[PDB]
């Protein structure tokens, strides 16, 4: 679920700021998404959206209000390392891994302040 995704992010990036949650980034981070990602970090968010879209396409998976962000799973954090519980069901596991991969992706990508709260109608 979304709140767990946020938790994974704090796990992989201990120094990230809580207030950042009020903002969006690039063309895909925290947005519906449009155009092409502006940088590596934004690409991580687009890839995450594609991951969720793939999950929804799983005929065997149904999410509350068709929103994968509502799907709670089980995961653990240890020394900035994220682990998805093997006992999550197939649908939850897909989402957990989408979140996990995105969190790791974020931790390695450069953060460009100029892309925070981007003028999407113009650059996306
Ligand atoms: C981890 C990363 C970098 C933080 C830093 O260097 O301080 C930040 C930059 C923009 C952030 C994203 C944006 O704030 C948009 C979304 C806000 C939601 O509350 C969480 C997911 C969400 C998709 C955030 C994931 C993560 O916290 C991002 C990707
Ligand atoms: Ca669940």
């Amino acid at each position: 679920a979304l709140w767990q995704f946020r938790s994974m992010i704090k796990c992989a990036i201990p120094g990230s700021h809580p207030l950042m949650d009020f903002n969006n980034y690039g063309c895909y981070c925290g947005l519906g998404g449009s155009g092409t990602p502006v940088d590596e970090l934004d690409r991580c968010c687009e890839t995450h959206d594609n991951c969720y879209r793939d999950a929804k396409n799983l005929d065997s998976c149904k999410f509350l209000v068709d929103n994968p962000y509502t799907e709670s799973y089980s995961y653990s954090c240890s020394n900035t390392e994220i682990t998805c519980n093997s006992k999550n069901n197939a649908c939850e596991a897909f989402i957990c891994n989408c979140d996990r991969n995105a969190a790791i992706c974020f931790s390695k990508a450069p953060y460009n302040k100029e892309h925070k709260n981007l003028d999407t109608k113009k650059y996306c």
